[PDB]
């Protein structure tokens, strides 16, 4: 047996995905019945499918080789922005008058059914000591329940500097917000793993120069986070880690204004 | 007068109050022998002048020749006509013509990117209900402006068109007017039967074409003159007619302005000032 | 007993995949075995059938496809196809290439359409492309050539940015039974001058060009005994492949 | 009380003049006559020149990005490409380069190898760079849903070498001292702090240190610091 173990994604109720496992009688030793092949046997490449019947956790058992899965989602649908035919993302906020400063609004909708988490991060075209100064954005972290909606306001005072290299165009891009989001178990999964792996000094050299920069502000105790006991008898590994940051859902609204 | 010109007469497009636009002309001497000619332009409206002022004087050594510039800016919105005369230091003439004033339709309330695109959303398509959506047009020119809106879906069936149901379709606006474009989609199940796969779908692109009218009246008069010459008829043409072709028509509600009649055009003047067609790509998508 | 659909024609369908239509005691007979109706090819080719009712209804089908890759140009990530002209050099005129393959078990037709991004009346064509249409028999390769020529009108817009938008190449590919279908078909289109209206504008601009005669074109007589009709048109105009390319060139310095 | 007790200006380029208003108000323009530094009651810094770091041998956008293409991934290979920059300037040139990837996993920067990490150029130096890619295991997991897939970005942060000594002078005076010293920098530091680190081949020229920069005036040398993106592309 390579793996030790498989550890499955958040997966939506009526929809299953494969893994498999390199390897006398076999037989899933589950009580809820929600891995199955149900029982076999083979004389001497083995794939495991996991349908998620209820919304929670799953802990699966062959004869010996443990299976972990949870079942439920998330949505994070932002709404008030510009989609375009292409794919991305787009804010206006209007043209400058002045005196005055702008500022906007986003919809967050979480159209799932388990708990959501949203980290947002605002980077700006143009570069200052202060640059983070002229920004305002709240909120910056936060949760969705299933079928909650949150409105993230945004206030931007522009400074004479950013608008002396905003000059040339008509339109003229001003920032990037990037908006990281995705389910609530998955984070503490992958929080769990990572406070296992840094404890243990897996990963503290060269290789975490880009990945800590990903997975930082996801690994701390949000706040309004309610701990759920639910993911504390799921242990995820090393080798299906990848497969649990592949659930790092991130997107980048574009930010622009006229003349 | 032993001389030919280049140019016939000299025409220009329409331009902004306080705005000088330079054109040049070839002068050259036939005869071998040596010429000494004066230009003069008999200017009533102080619109066109010379590169100095309202006179220079010439001379020309057996075909040596020149090119001279004239300067064009008008001071009050309307017709401006004018004639250089060359005499000697007996007659020769060229006939000068220009228009100011100027317009420029905005669009608005649709949405532009950093990229230089213009995008508009009809939202997300409801069961058993069709999708709507409305643009502004805003004249904030001198003169009038003319508008015309023509609709290419994205799908290809024979009766695509049908689906679609747009308002006003071709137009005219007055300084400072405002007028407000609406668009009506009732989805057939053709239609989204390539959408399907995206969950941002490219529907259908507005094609808007506008500038100033009188501009476009005489674009239209050069245009109906070489149509019948078959000099813009084969295969250097086909975009340049399907730009220029729907707009020589006679739009509705179309007041016949008589400033532009005293203004002559010729063939050589055709493509600069054509060039002057605003033209813009209204994207239409929804999010299924 | 009456039926919305007289008849029950599909599109060309690649090798062993199944193409569904609904339509609204029970037999059928088809002689090659090929058949709400489930079409299945079995032999690459044309296909027939009448059901019987127990009242006749006809079913016609052609199986295969015709796969034109676009190579040598640019291709995104969004999917949009990017051709580059290089820079120009003074005196020089600027000059690019496409490969068209058709990686098919069928012939695939091929009709290329150029729009320049600068309009005037200059009765000399700067643009010189060759092939403008042609059809590829399974497996064959053809370049495509574009030149261009710029004139101070081209140029006088493409002044502002460093990378500039010169034209737009229209490919329209597909595969040739389809269009002999859809050519047959319009014919009698016209025969009633049902959409002459408005219509005419959109769709004649994009389905004409297609329905002339090709060089080269080789009469097949295998779309001679089908009868798809007006109704499926719109489902069998679905299979005009339509793809633009972008036309870009970098201004000196 | 003059509102600055020295004021700087950046890297012009040749014949070129650019003015700037100093408050007392002023207005005082330069124009430089010699390749090189510049020094009633008058403080003044400047310096004359530039760099011109082109970018070649990758695609453009009519919009304006840039696209480069590994090709198709042939079975039991890896892929590979190369880019290359042309220094069609005057002074020398700093070209900071970092690549980011689009998939997340734990050991995502030994997948790629890009050489040079970091270089300088004088003017009219060309160099090649190049960048290999070996697609592991959990990098085409997320690019299996598309047929043309984006696996990284590149990003290119060049501009004037001579600027950069003046930014090291400013930023090691303003860390020391602790008046950036925060968090919230997290966002400038990505942006300055990579050219800020002693390049190889770097050698130290005497003509910046007579170049009295202050705390004020750093935001307007810090701007013309370009960056460029590299779009990387493979099929299938």
């Amino acid at each position: 047996t390579t793996h030790a173990a498989l550890s499955w994604n958040s997966l939506k109720i009526g929809k299953s995905e494969i893994k498999e496992f390199t390897i006398i009688q076999a037989t899933i030793s589950d009580s809820e019945k929600n891995f199955r092949f149900t029982t076999i046997v083979l004389a001497l490449t083995l794939s495991v499918v996991f349908s998620p019947h209820h919304i929670g956790a799953a802990s699966g058992k062959i004869i010996q080789i443990f299976l972990y899965g949870y079942g439920g989602y998330s949505k994070v649908e932002i709404s008030e922005v510009f989609k375009d035919t292409n794919g991305k993302m787009w804010l206006s906020f209007g043209m400058l008058n002045s005196e005055n400063s702008l500022n906007a609004k986003i919809k967050l909708q979480n159209t799932g059914d388990l708990c959501s988490y949203v980290k947002i991060k605002l980077t700006p075209k143009a570069v200052y000591p202060t640059m983070i100064s002229s920004w305002q954005v709240n909120p910056t972290e936060l949760l969705l329940n299933p079928k909650e909606v949150q409105w993230v306001t945004l206030e931007f005072h522009p400074r004479k500097e950013d608008l002396a290299l905003l000059q040339k165009s008509d339109v003229s891009h001003v920032g990037t917000l990037l908006i990281t989001h995705g389910d609530e178990p998955t984070r503490l999964r992958i929080r769990r793993l990572y406070k296992k792996m840094k404890e243990t000094g897996e990963l503290n050299g060269n290789e975490n120069e880009t990945f800590r920069n990903i997975v930082h502000p996801i690994c701390k105790v949000f706040s309004g986070e309610q701990l759920v006991s639910d993911v504390i008898p799921i242990r995820d590994s090393v080798q299906n880690f990848g497969d649990l940051c592949r659930e790092i859902r991130q997107h980048e609204i574009m930010l622009t204004m006229e003349v």
